[PDB]
């Protein structure tokens, strides 16, 4: 018994609702594409002068490239940074 | 005489779920990230064995840099295709 332990969807079925179920399976998925947001998607833009800039590629994150970059600011008028929040939030089991 | 003056789409009372909007509005949120980190997260990758191409960040989509951009085949391994069914939710490429 168990199963979910250390799996990836052990088969599930289809044809139900948007991401498979949605009521559950949702999550999995779309916190999987976000994370590819911080596997390649981010990066520093070039300057003209003779450096960079860190930026996303809208407003996902932005900040002075040298600035921390650990707590990379967000301009929330981007769908980048509901991906970020989305993850951070994530699938809670309460439990003592 | 006339036909319409004011827009009555103005109804905002989407339900506080999981996905924010999650009833309708849930596809169109995840959908706005996947639109994203896909046209702002490709490289295009000059070879000097070849060419100029047009990659994918994750190699889950290739196409010719003359770009036609709807007919792309899909990495099946690679979380693209997965990107590329919520981005889209429209009846397309059955993919044998």
């Amino acid at each position: 018994m168990g199963s979910s332990h250390h799996h990836h969807h052990h088969s599930s079925g289809r044809e139900n609702l948007y991401f498979q179920g949605m009521t559950d399976t949702a999550a999995e998925d779309v916190r999987k594409i976000a994370t590819a947001l911080l596997k390649t998607a981010i990066e520093i833009v070039s300057e003209e002068d003779g450096g960079a800039h860190n930026q996303c590629k809208l407003c996902g994150a932005s900040v002075p490239w040298l600035q921390t970059g650990d707590e990379i600011k967000h301009a929330d008028d981007c769908p980048v940074v509901i991906a970020k929040q989305i993850l951070s939030s994530r699938p809670k089991l309460h439990a003592v």
